[PDB]
């Protein structure tokens, strides 16, 4: 029933290796903040952390051991502390990072909100039967990004993944 | 120490999707057959749900609602049951089934072994955070295949992913 | 200790089937209501609509509808941070025991609010549920006990005067 | 694939006092005996534990918090060393100890083998859909009693309770 | 991002009895309830179970079953509510219970933040791994204890345990 | 009840920084390798190399050895079905409590195998360590007790007789 207070924890899960997929969390972002029953979100590329042993680091280059522990456990963090996942899936380009935070999300059985998105929405509709069977709630992100804006983050309203062919 | 019998149950994840990724887990199967840690190997390609109900099914296609619950469970069981999961993963082509497996094998604290494969050998090596951080032992496909014959299951020693740029 | 703001989230599951059971979760629901350490509130039967199912109550369901109502439960649990049972002791709920048990094994608090209509007969209860929840305030003496419980700690209580079977 | 040696691990839940039940279970544990992929079977009623600071042990009577930890515990125990759990469900008498049973196995991931039994086979067919979907392979009691001493728990495959109406 | 609202359920764990604890307990309750970032604090020692079937209660005595079982309980309880750890630990008397509670917290995959206090400050510094790397975020108790007024506990930041020696 | 082979999987955790607490650990894994329920050991003293630590015991460690010793650990913890400590009641090792937390965050069963040099001391354990075990076994008094206990089952043994602080 009606909450007292916002008790929503948002994970939100993305890729952020292009624009598109930038400006999808850009957007994702502006949608939850109108949400009303959003107490907080996390988003992984936020901030950071900084190893000062680290001299020079680069982006897809080889990573000190101690930033990359910090930074996964910052999102096994985010994932502990959040009530449920919201991911900017992009069918086009499969992100296993996200894919694997599904995962880890659902074995402690957190309700994931998949958001997929295409830049052909006319091709082929299929998904992984692990996606589409381990996700708890399916909102289009192409013609119902918006409803991020809406949703009951406080009961998270189930709704299960049709209308995709299984490989 | 020495195990009085063999206790490693191994739960083979891959990619079914293409004759190459079909042969290595033909031949990963012939392998751990070879070791003599192994108590058992499930495949989730192997056997398969049949849904009486379900008229005429098809591969890639709408599948019935009872088929993907079942076979879905299949594999959730097998991951349950098995002590280790081992991933013949295509870095190619990314599939998210393995990825999400490896993030719920993680989560239940079960090591992980990552075979990862390529058909680029002199391409850049690179590999998201998560995969890099959430598998627990590494064993290049390209060049040592064959340890898995002799890899202790018993105990799953640990081997860092290292020399992989980070993104 | 003292909350900042609330932070109890309840999971209130209990059966659903006769008035007497409707009955007791429409007090819950009230009682709940004013406690100041309760954030939010979950009762499963407040649905979900297969668009596919041509449906009866008690009748066979389909399985999309089978699959998202059962989520919908566990999505409840999985946000909860401790579970309230209005717990029939005439008319055993495996639904109820069921989440009872999923809960523990998440080793979250269950407070277990037992009712009878029959104070006749030796009071006794199933070892896994008498030692599997935390905290018991008694359905027929003790009901009100809801509307000020701590939910934000929720002080165990473990269950006594009950013999085991 | 075929296990080197039994990989089974059963948690053979059942309602005991009911001369029927006891029946039930005695049986369960031959057909249990006869199955290959079995290594262990533990029944939570075969042997207790002893409480010396127990007077007067009354069998359904008010118990000790000593006897009652150390029984609900040794039960824990056979749930976290067990693979899958094998259920004598009584459909005429309800066991709530049975259905804590399974939803904490279900919890942790593991597979739950439903084995219902109903001296009424002319009432209505009607499960809590907590049982029918926690469930993941149903065998009738029955029925397909004798099945349990074929069914490959090594893999445990799933069979979704269905014909059953749901409430 | 921003919290709409506190978001942060610290668990306080602490020994007590020694004088020179009790003030660090006290100190840390103060520091945390200036946090804006925190929605609530337990701390175990607190307020406790009254076993009115306990006659003589021995602080360090032979305590009756239901004491212990309901004042452990408690704890779980407050691990189970709590978002996060907050262990105020001495490297001095090593606490046991402590160390207890924060494995449990971290197989919870909750974040855990050490604040290590040592009247020793000349002695080596060393730790036990499974701690420094258990730990998700340190803070010398002795040098940035003003630190956990200022800590978002929404996100919990990481900072892998250095400058220890490890045994 | 009787294996068909063994299927206990022990986690054998204890300190190992005095030759009297390397000697235990010796004892143990005699001990146990005696007893028939027991299908593997796991002690995780027997290591990981870093081919790129230039590496002394106690000192500062790199990241890459830190990371996959204690992973060999949860390997160990993750991949046994109960946990059997050498619990030094003299010189607490924090280590092998973490490891007990953990175990019984996961539910597993957790023998507790009590050691101390100082019977004169008043019999005492943290609250944690006294309700989170699940068998106790004198170190002491019934050390030989591990060759003969059933690991395929792990019967339960509340610890008793110690003050609770
Ligand atoms: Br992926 C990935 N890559 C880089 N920084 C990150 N933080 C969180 N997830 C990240
Ligand atoms: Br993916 C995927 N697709 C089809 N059948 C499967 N069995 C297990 N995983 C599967
Ligand atoms: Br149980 C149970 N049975 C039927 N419908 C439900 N909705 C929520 N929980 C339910
Ligand atoms: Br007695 C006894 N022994 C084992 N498991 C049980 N469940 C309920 N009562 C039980
Ligand atoms: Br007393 C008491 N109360 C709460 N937590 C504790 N840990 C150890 N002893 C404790
Ligand atoms: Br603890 C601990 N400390 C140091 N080395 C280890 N290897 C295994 N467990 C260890």
């Amino acid at each position: 029933m009606k909450a007292v207070v916002p008790t929503g924890k948002i994970y939100l899960g993305s890729p952020f290796y292009s624009d598109a997929q930038r400006e999808r969390a850009a957007k994702a972002k502006e949608l939850l903040a109108k949400n009303p029953s959003i107490a907080h979100v996390f988003f992984p590329f936020d901030d950071g952390f900084t190893d000062p042993d680290e001299k020079n680091p680069e982006i897809g280059g080889i990573r000190s051991m101690v930033w990359r522990d910090a930074t996964y456990q910052n999102d096994l963090t985010g994932i502990s502390n959040a009530t449920c996942g919201v991911f900017l899936y992009d069918m086009d380009q499969l992100d296993d990072g996200s894919a694997f935070e599904i995962g880890f999300m659902r074995a402690m059985h957190k309700p994931v909100i998949l958001v997929p998105f295409t830049e052909h929405p006319e091709k082929e509709k299929k998904m992984n039967l692990m996606i589409a069977q381990g996700v708890t709630t399916i909102i289009d992100g192409n013609t119902e990004f918006e409803k991020l804006a809406d949703y009951n983050f406080n009961e998270c309203p189930s709704n299960p993944v049709r209308g995709y062919g299984i490989y």
